[PDB]
């Protein structure tokens, strides 16, 4: 597989977290599709905030933005002996590790960086701090590269024409690039996106108020749908190839994603459209079974009940899986940084963490 | 077929149309779910404004509220000469008939008692204005008596259990009851019914915003969803039966309906549960051979870039079909006033227009 493209090439957002001069840039996100806006944090308190607040989003940017949070700790501290740094970078990483305890990359990020200054206790203080920016660029760097492996791995399998997406899993919900994203990103350059369908997805609406805005930035050809018309234009033969991402795939390459992705691949299989799902390895967990294993997170009833500002119904019950589970054989493959696996998933798979 | 019930013991709603002392009454489904309330127009000019408005919807509503604007115009007439009162009916019937000109029902009704005029134009003034009230009160009436049917035909072939609808297809979209309405309302009280679920429908959201609080307001025992978890709550086993409304049934069985409707379909087929639509005889169009003859609508961006108030997107290209077109092997059955129908559609369809 050859990289034909850099990220400046593909897109013309930004990072979706960076680190410059002792300072985290983060675009805003709750700003979207309204106002783009790149925020400036100095403070980790600060970071950590904008992590709640979903100001960032996207499992390797809500890493990314608690590794440079405690880059920014390191070149900030003022603690002089080395014993006084130690106690507020543990100070710092509680702090990060609080934000919401649920999205696991954070877990990840400020692991990889207490181990390794477990790692390097003894040398001096002054190394110990670039050692941890040094890591926190790695970290993000790192998303980068696997996005752009995934993009040059799915534009090879897709074909050119329209394709039609699910949820954000572009540049934002990333470092930069984006899973699907990239992909895409890396099909129109080619010139073999000639169409993507955007459903909005509800109940969220993450794919009316960020995909629209980010593939739109940076001149994709989009066409934006309400989630109830996927079936339909894929009845009209208006859809070649279905892509979607995913929050995490199993053993046998069952996967869940954002709800609404079983409604497509069921769909997809009916009109004998490909359908593929795209992410990086550290995705897949080779601990489950199977997609039974996989728990279901119930969000508020709100979600529903509204939409954007508005209220749109009365007081009733509500039933919000944030996320369903899509079973492997609807899977015509997935993609991934390491290259496109195929069926069947189960051996393929435990192949690819064995030669990796 | 036994009608075990009358439309008290079924809702405790209104009509959605209604005409007494000289007024017509209409619930104002523009202020749904918020604010419930009947409004009293006394002009002809006022209900001739709440069709376009769209205070007043559902095509069998539609066609009482314009068959009524000329039992108010009869009663109400100043008129000295019947040559008079003949040019003033022919005014109304103008302004009824140039306020939604697509909306096939109200050219229905008002030309039944346009026709029934003229036809007994030789006789007494007040003899022809008694003729147009009591025939603006049968078409109100054989739509609730259809609905009543419906309801009862309906609650046979579909199973006790957990059921699945799509958009508006109730009280708030007929006379009275509803189609779907009446079969839901029907099994309530006989208690075959112990879960409603509800696709809320965007892009236009009838499921959360007319659905909810009309099936809450009678008690019935219902939970609105996303449009994209109908298929997860299939997959988990949660619906015996899908029951859908329709806008059109052409000859072979196809058939038109609010988009997301063939989503549902093709996901009743993959999970082999049963897909049932529900009608009167006079929303079957027997000159229409297929699906294909039937024309589709698009609607303004504006449905999709926004929700309920609020805009949630960026300015980009849409696709809004409004309806799609399901083809007649999703049909378990096709649920009527004068019976149900089982595959082949086609042949068991013109049979019963006969027999009728």
């Amino acid at each position: 597989m050859e990289i034909r493209y850099t990220p400046k090439e593909l897109t013309k957002l930004p990072r979706t977290v960076e680190y410059k001069n002792k300072s985290v840039y983060m675009i805003n996100q709750r700003l979207l599709p309204k106002e783009f806006k790149v925020e400036k944090f100095s403070k980790v308190e600060e970071v950590a905030e904008a992590i709640k607040n979903m100001t960032v989003r996207g499992a390797p940017a809500i890493g990314a933005a608690a590794g440079f949070g405690l880059a920014l700790y390191a070149e900030t501290s003022k603690a002089k002996t080395k014993e006084e740094f130690l106690d507020g970078f543990e100070k710092a990483y509680e702090i990060l590790k609080n934000t919401r305890p649920t999205a696991v990359n954070l877990f990840w990020a400020l692991n990889r960086i207490k181990k390794l200054v477990e790692e390097h206790s003894e040398d001096p203080l002054d190394e110990i701090k670039r050692l941890i920016v040094q890591e926190a660029y790695k970290i993000a760097d790192e998303d980068v590269e696997a996005n752009l492996r995934m993009g040059h791995y799915g534009a090879e399998v897709l074909p050119e024409g329209n394709i039609l997406t699910h949820c954000n899993a572009g540049s934002l919900a990333t470092v930069h690039l984006g899973t699907v994203g990239s992909v895409v990103r890396v099909m129109h350059k080619d010139g073999s996106l000639k169409l993507l369908w955007l459903d909005e997805t509800r109940p969220v609406l993450q794919g009316a108020r960020l995909s629209a805005w980010e593939y739109s930035y940076d001149g994709l050809n989009v066409k934006l749908i309400a989630d109830n018309a996927a079936a339909f234009v894929m009845q009209q033969g208006f859809v070649d190839a279905i892509i979607v991402g995913a929050d995490r795939i199993v053993a046998n390459g069952d996967f869940a994603n954002k709800i609404g992705t079983y409604m497509l691949a069921v769909l997809a299989r009916e009109h004998g459209i490909p359908f593929f799902a795209v992410a990086p390895l550290s995705s897949i967990d080779m601990e489950l079974k199977s997609g039974k294993d996989i728990p279901i997170e119930e969000r508020s009833p709100e979600e529903v009940l509204t939409c954007g500002g508005c209220r749109i119904a009365p007081d009733v019950p509500v039933y919000n899986p944030a996320f369903d589970v899509t079973p492997h054989k609807y899977l015509t493959g997935i993609i991934t940084d390491r290259g496109v696996v195929w069926p069947p998933f189960k051996r393929n798979l435990k192949k690819l963490f064995e030669v990796n």
